C-alpha cells in the first residue's frame, strides 16, 4: 500500500520555518501508531527538521544530495524509486512530496487540525467529491493536547460508468 500521512488545518497549513505550527503530542503518538513496522517516505527538508531517524520503521529520505548518508537512513533520489519499496509506504512530507504524490497514493491518512496557524508551506488542496471517508474520529482533548482535531482515513474514489 502507499498511503499520505499528514496533519494540515482548517486551511491546509502543514508547516512554519521547518517546524510543525502545533504542538499536539496526541498526532505524533497516532503516526507512530500508524507507521511503525513500516517505512516513512519524506523529503530532506523534513528529515532535517525531525534531526533523526525515528525508531522501529523504515526512514527514507528523498534527496538530491548524492553525499547524503545517515545512519539509519536509506536514501532515494527519485520519485520512481518510492515503487519498488515493499511493503506499506506511508508519503511522511512535506509539501514537496505530497504534491508529487498525492494524485498517486492509495489513501491518505489526515490529521485536520481545527484551528487557523500561520503557515509558510501546505498540502495540496483535495475535495471529498475524489474521496470516501473510509473513517473519521474526533481526538480527545485534555491538559497536553489543547487543540481540537480529527482523524481520518480517506480512500480514493473509483470513476464508474
Ligand atoms: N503537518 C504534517 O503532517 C507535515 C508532514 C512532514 C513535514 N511537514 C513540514 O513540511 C515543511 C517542509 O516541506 P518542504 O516542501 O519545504 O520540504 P520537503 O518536502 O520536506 O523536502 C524538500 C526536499 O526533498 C527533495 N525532493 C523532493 N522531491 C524530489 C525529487 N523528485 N527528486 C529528488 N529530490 C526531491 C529535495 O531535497 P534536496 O534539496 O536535498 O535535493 C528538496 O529540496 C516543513 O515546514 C515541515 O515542518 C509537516
Ligand atoms: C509519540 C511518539 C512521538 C514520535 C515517535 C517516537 C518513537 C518512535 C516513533 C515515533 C513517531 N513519530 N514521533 C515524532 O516525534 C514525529 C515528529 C514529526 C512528524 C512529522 C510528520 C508528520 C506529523 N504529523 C502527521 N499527522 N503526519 C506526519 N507525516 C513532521 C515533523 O516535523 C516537521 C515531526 O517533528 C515534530
Amino acid at each position: 500500500t502507499l498511503s499520505i500521512l499528514v496533519a494540515h488545518d482548517l486551511q491546509r497549513v502543514i508547516g512554519f520555518e521547518n517546524q510543525l505550527p502545533w504542538h499536539l503530542p496526541n498526532d505524533l503518538k497516532h503516526v507512530k501508531k500508524l507507521s511503525t513496522g513500516h517505512t516513512l517516505v519524506m523529503g530532506r527538508k523534513t528529515f532535517e527538521s525531525i534531526g533523526k531517524p525515528l525508531p522501529n520503521r523504515r526512514n527514507v529520505v528523498l534527496t538530491s544530495d548524492t553525499s547524503f548518508n545517515v545512519e539509519g537512513v536509506d536514501v532515494i533520489h527519485s520519485i520512481e524509486d518510492i515503487y519498488q519499496l515493499p511493503g506499506h509506504v506511508f508519503i511522511f512530507g512535506g509539501q514537496t512530496l505530497y504534491e508529487e504524490m498525492i494524485d498517486k497514493v492509495d489513501d491518505m491518512y489526515i490529521t485536520v487540525i481545527e484551528g487557523k496557524f500561520r503557515g509558510d508551506t501546505f498540502f495540496p488542496p483535495y475535495t471529498f467529491e475524489d474521496w470516501e471517508v473510509a473513517s473519521s474520529v474526533e481526538g480527545k482533548l485534555d491538559e497536553k493536547n489543547t487543540i481540537p482535531h480529527t482523524f481520518l482515513h480517506l480512500i480514493r474514489k473509483a470513476v464508474p460508468r
